[PDB]
């Protein structure tokens, strides 16, 4: 069994697909294989090779001298059981694969006594935790079981049963359970990084052994169900080296113990967000000269501690306090934080004016992100913000601002996200956008009082992902240059007074997936190029953004098919009381993060053109939109017939064609539409039988009413 042969064996009895030809030259000359001088294999590096196969580690460990095995970033599944061979690995990397049989972990823990670092992260390893590395293993230092599918309670001695040289143990990203106080860390020597984050571990007390981890640098216990008070008193003196602590998204309550400031000699990161903490950051925390990231969001904190305490922290660079009860005016002492790059105070009870002193710092300010959404700020957008040349994101939405958008905002060089919807801002969009100022990714100013037209200059914002200007007082034509924005994914211009034709150039927007021009004054014909991207849409950087969708539940009497709104830093409760939510008698609020449902070769997703004066026939190409979930062409002057191609709108759930002048029959293929949950073809001149398949026979009468001779259930039968 020569080493040269085993790899070829592995290549034939494992690899199922090599679309990149990563092994075409297949001992030492081969790709990924590193050799020693004596002519023995000691390393196999096949990371990110797009390999599809079935890994059985015993066929690689047969190699006598193999100590390095990199298979991370592939599509390897788990193979048969062990053929009983000897292991010599020191480094093993099986990350980002499709392993499922966790026996591969029991084998590496039983054998592989020279194992230094192992990583199974981002696989599908299932089952309960059981085996810890062999006691004969005297070198293992880092072990990463994170982001798998492990289950059930953790063994009481699991962590403690690790060799004494362990330094880094990552168990985050599974669904293990258990009262945390019953878990033993043992003497917990040499341990510096430990994470149980993102599991279902309960516990109202910490285990006593944890206090033995005197060398701990990162303690991450976030996204569990730990309850009670944060351990105070002298407890945090055990961790004289702790640099990062996270107790976020647990069930902790009470005040933040002043004794937690024992970590302030070395603490660099604290995340206590997502609990039910009250009071303020105790004054004792002034000694945190090393703290860089303070995240206390989604709690119930209040008081003046931003000024009494946080302003005294010099190394602060990332400050998060959104979703709290902090009232009053924003403190100006926060400018004494000279190294502050990101600041988030959204969803508090702030009053007064926008903070601006950050920019007139004796030096240039490094502030890049300023977020104060869902507060009660008033006045105008300070022109002083134009001095913060490092600014990239500005979120002032859902305040009570008024006045114009200063020229100095639109010329901030690095600006990227300009977000101030749900205010009373006036003025227009400069003709000098993205030319003298930053090339934006998001321009979200819906529900304001802006006026004028949309500058043709918008064509210069080639990085644009999301435009929202709905419910303003805009006029003019939609500039044809919009078609140059090939990264533009979302475009909302509803509830304005726009005139002209729908530009054919919209079809050049390669990534456009959401188009809302409803309730304007547009004329002309439906451009056929709006579907010219069906089956070609690539996903893009617009994904991963907080949104909320308010579904108007009032048929066609309610204008538009709902409301999609950017929702960073905003409370749902504040939306459910927005009068535009009362615009429809009945509503439901969906919320989440923007996420494509196709990896490539997609189509448009949302199209609302209702309440205009567009005329002509429905372009047949519109039936090709396979991922289209909404099509609202209602309330126009459309003529002709409903294309039978509409039978290929497999993803559609809402289809509004009412209050037009459509003739002919309903395509029978609509019956094949398995997600069609809301159809309205009433108030046309449609005729003939209603398609007998799908949900079309169960809809209310009002969805077919006022036509010229429709028949069939739910209408009277056509034969009488
Ligand atoms: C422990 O451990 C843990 C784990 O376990 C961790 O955690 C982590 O962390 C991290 C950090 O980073 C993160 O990541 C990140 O994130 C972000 C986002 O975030 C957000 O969100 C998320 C999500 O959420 C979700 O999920 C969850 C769970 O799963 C839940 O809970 C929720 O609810 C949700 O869910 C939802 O959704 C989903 C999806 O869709 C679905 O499915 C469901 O159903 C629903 O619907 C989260 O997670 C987060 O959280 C956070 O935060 C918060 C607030 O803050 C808090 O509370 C928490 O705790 C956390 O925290 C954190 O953070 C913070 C701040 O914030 C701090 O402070 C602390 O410390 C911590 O850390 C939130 O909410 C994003 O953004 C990202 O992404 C990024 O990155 C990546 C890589 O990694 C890439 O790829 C991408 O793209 C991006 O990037 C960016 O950035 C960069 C830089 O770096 C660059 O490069 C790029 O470009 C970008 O940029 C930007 O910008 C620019 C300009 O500048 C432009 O251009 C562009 O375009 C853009 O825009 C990431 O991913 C994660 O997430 C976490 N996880 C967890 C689990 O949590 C921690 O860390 C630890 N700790 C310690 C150690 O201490
Ligand atoms: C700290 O701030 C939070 C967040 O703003 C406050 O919680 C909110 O308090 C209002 C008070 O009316 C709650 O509204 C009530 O809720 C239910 C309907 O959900 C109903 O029983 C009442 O008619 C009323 O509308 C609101 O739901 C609540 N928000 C959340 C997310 O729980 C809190 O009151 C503030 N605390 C102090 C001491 O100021
Ligand atoms: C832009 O369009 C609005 C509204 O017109 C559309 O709706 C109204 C019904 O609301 C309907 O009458 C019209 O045919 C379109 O479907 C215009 O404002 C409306 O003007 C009509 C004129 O009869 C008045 O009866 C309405 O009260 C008035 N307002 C509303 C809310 O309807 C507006 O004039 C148009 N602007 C331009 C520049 O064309
Ligand atoms: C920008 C993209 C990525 C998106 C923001 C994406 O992330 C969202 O998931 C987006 C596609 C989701 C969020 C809200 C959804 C609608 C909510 C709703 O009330 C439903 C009622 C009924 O069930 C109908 O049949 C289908 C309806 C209309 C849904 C269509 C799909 C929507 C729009
Ligand atoms: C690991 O090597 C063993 C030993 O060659 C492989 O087991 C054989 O697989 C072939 C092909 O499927 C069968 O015909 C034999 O009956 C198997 N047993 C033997 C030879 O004793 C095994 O398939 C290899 N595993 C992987 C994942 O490559
Ligand atoms: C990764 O490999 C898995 C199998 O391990 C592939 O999943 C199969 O893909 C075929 C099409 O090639 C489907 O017919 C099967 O139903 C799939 N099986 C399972 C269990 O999902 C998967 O396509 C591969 N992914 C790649 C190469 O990106
Ligand atoms: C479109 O935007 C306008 C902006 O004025 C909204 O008009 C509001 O309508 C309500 C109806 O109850 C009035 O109470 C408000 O006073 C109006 N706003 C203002 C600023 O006067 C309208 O609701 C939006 N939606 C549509 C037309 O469907
Ligand atoms: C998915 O998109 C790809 C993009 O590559 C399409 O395939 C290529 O399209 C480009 C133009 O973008 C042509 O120059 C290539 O000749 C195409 N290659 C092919 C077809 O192999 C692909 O057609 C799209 N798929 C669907 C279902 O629309
Ligand atoms: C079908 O058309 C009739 C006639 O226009 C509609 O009845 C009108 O309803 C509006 C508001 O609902 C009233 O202001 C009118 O006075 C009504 N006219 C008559 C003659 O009664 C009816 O609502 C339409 N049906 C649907 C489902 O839209
Ligand atoms: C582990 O800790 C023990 C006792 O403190 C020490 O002797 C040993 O050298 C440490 N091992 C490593 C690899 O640091
Ligand atoms: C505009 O001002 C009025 C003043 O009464 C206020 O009620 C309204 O909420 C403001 N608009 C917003 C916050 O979008």
């Amino acid at each position: 069994v020569n080493d040269t042969a085993l790899l070829t064996a592995f290549k034939q009895t494992s690899i199922k697909s090599d679309p990149t030809n990563f092994l075409g030259n297949w001992p030492c000359t081969w790709r990924g294989v590193s050799c020693s001088s004596d002519g023995r294999v000691i390393g196999l590096d096949l990371r990110n090779g797009g390999l599809t196969g079935t890994l059985n580690l015993n066929n690689l460990t047969a190699l006598s001298n193999l100590r390095s095995l990199y298979l991370q970033g592939n599509n390897f599944s788990s193979g048969d059981s062990s053929s009983s061979s000897g292991c010599s690995l020191e480094v093993l990397d099986l990350s980002s694969n499709s392993l499922t049989d966790s026996s591969i972990v029991d084998y590496v823990f039983s054998t592989c006594l020279n194992l230094v670092s192992v990583n199974f992260s981002h696989n599908k390893l299932a089952g309960k935790l059981k085996s810890s590395p062999s006691a004969s293993n005297k070198r293992i230092t880092t072990v990463d079981l994170s982001n798998n599918r492990f289950s059930d309670e953790i063994p009481e001695t699991f962590i403690a049963d690790f060799p004494n040289s362990l330094k880094h143990l990552d168990l985050s990203g599974n669904n293990v359970t258990g009262d945390f106080s019953r878990l033993s860390f043992g003497l917990c020597e040499n341990l510096t990084v430990f994470s149980l984050s993102q599991n279902s571990i309960s516990g109202d007390r910490f285990p006593v052994s944890l206090s033995n981890c005197k060398l701990l640098e990162t303690l991450n216990l976030s996204r569990n169900s730990l309850i009670g008070k944060i351990p105070g008193d002298d407890y945090w003196g055990n961790f004289q080296n702790l640099r990062q602590l996270s107790l976020a998204h647990n069930l902790y309550s009470g005040e933040i113990p002043p004794e937690l400031s024992l970590l302030c000699r070395t603490l660099e990161v604290l995340d206590l967000s997502g609990n039910s903490l009250t009071g303020q950051l105790p004054q004792s925390f002034t000694s945190c000269g090393s703290l860089q990231s303070l995240n206390l969001g989604n709690n119930k904190l209040s008081g003046d501690f931003l000024s009494t305490v946080v302003s005294k922290l010099s190394r602060i660079t990332n400050l998060y306090l959104p979703f709290n009860n902090i009232s009053g005016s924003v403190p100006i002492s926060l400018t004494n934080c000279s190294n502050l790059r990101v600041l988030d105070l959204s969803s508090n009870e702030f009053t007064g004016e926008v903070p601006s002193g950050f920019c007139s710092l004796q030096s240039s300010s490094v502030l890049e992100k300023l977020l104060i959404a869902n507060n009660y700020l008033s006045g105008t957008v300070p022109v002083e913000l134009g001095k913060c040349k490092s600014l990239k994101t500005i979120d002032l939405s859902f305040n009570a601002l008024t006045g114009l958008i200063p020229k100095e905002i639109w010329t901030l060089p690095k600006l990227s996200d300009l977000v101030m919807w749900a205010n009373n801002l006036t003025g227009g969009i400069p003709e000098s956008i993205c030319v003298d100022g930053g090339n934006l990714e998001t321009l979200i100013l819906n529900n304001n009082l802006l006026t004028g037209s949309l500058p043709e200059s918008i064509s210069k914002c080639t990085n644009m992902l999301w435009i929202s200007l709905s419910s303003n007082l805009l006029t003019g034509e939609i500039p044809v240059g919009i078609g140059k924005l090939e990264k533009l994914a979302i475009l909302q211009l509803g509830n304005n007074s726009l005139t002209g034709n729908i530009p054919s150039e919209l079809g050049n927007c390669k990534n456009l997936i959401w188009l809302d021009l409803n309730s304007n004054n547009l004329t002309g014909n439906l451009p056929g190029e709006l579907a010219s991207q069906a089956g070609l849409v690539m996903p893009g950087s617009v994904s991963g953004k907080q949104f909320a969708f308010v579904r108007n539940e009032g048929g066609t009497d309610c204008r538009g098919a709902g409301g999609l709104v950017e929702f960073e830093g905003i409370r749902a409760e504040r939306l459910e009381h927005f009068p535009m939510v009362h615009s429809c008698p009945k509503t439901r609020i969906y919320s989440g993060m923007t996420m494509y449902m196709f990896s490539s070769n997609g189509s448009m997703i949302y199209l609302d053109l209702s309440y205009n004066a567009v005329s002509g026939s429905i372009p047949l190409g519109y039936g090709a939109m396979g991922y289209l979930q909404v099509l609202n062409l209602g309330h126009n002057l459309l003529t002709g017939t409903i294309p039978d191609s509409f039978g290929g709108l497999k993803a559609i759930g809402v289809l509004d064609l009412s209050h037009n002048d459509l003739q002919g029959f309903l395509p029978g293929s609509l019956g094949g539409l398995s997600f069609l949950s809301d159809l309205d073809v009433s108030n046309n001149n449609l005729t003939g039988p209603i398609p007998f398949g799908g949900q079309l026979t169960t809809f209310p009468l009002t969805r077919y009413a006022n036509n010229s001779g429709l028949c069939g259930v739910p209408l009277p039968p056509c034969s009488s």
